[PDB]
DNA sequence: TTTGTAGGACTGCCCTTTAAT
DNA sequence: AATTAAAGGGCAGTCCTACAA
């Protein structure tokens, strides 16, 4: 038996493997939803990371790998930290 | 029988902006 | 002006499941 893509697959196949779709309504857990279960335990394997959206700052001299770090140290709302990163007043700054 | 797959369904952690003080 | 709690918007890592192999 031939895909529509033109591959010959198996008679019982509905597609080659390349040519299956698994967006939206064609995902295999489209429409499903997770337990309290799956969701604690991705919620435990998640603790301890940090995101790849991070941003390394520099306090003047003093630098962090986020601004959370950097929020945490002086003890003030990440919200703060943007503030000052922005104000003319502090010499706050993003690292490459 | 078993295995691989990819995106849906989620998470922690993150950054910004807004309201309200 | 200075500050913060929430709401807005993000990202890769985890889980999960039907289907090709
Ligand atoms: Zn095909």
């Amino acid at each position: 038996k031939f895909c529509k893509c033109g591959v010959r697959i198996q008679t019982s196949a509905y597609t080659c493997s390349k040519c299956r779709n698994r967006s939206g309504e064609n995902n295999s857990f489209f429409n499903h939803k997770h337990s309290d279960i799956t969701k604690s335990k991705i919620s435990e394997k998640m603790k301890g990371k940090k995101p790849s959206n991070i941003k390394k700052i520099s306090c003047d001299g003093v630098i962090f790998d986020c601004a959370a770090d950097a929020a945490r140290h002086f003890k003030i709302s990440s919200g703060l930290v943007t503030y000052r990163v922005k104000s003319d007043k502090w010499n706050w700054f993003y690292i490459n």
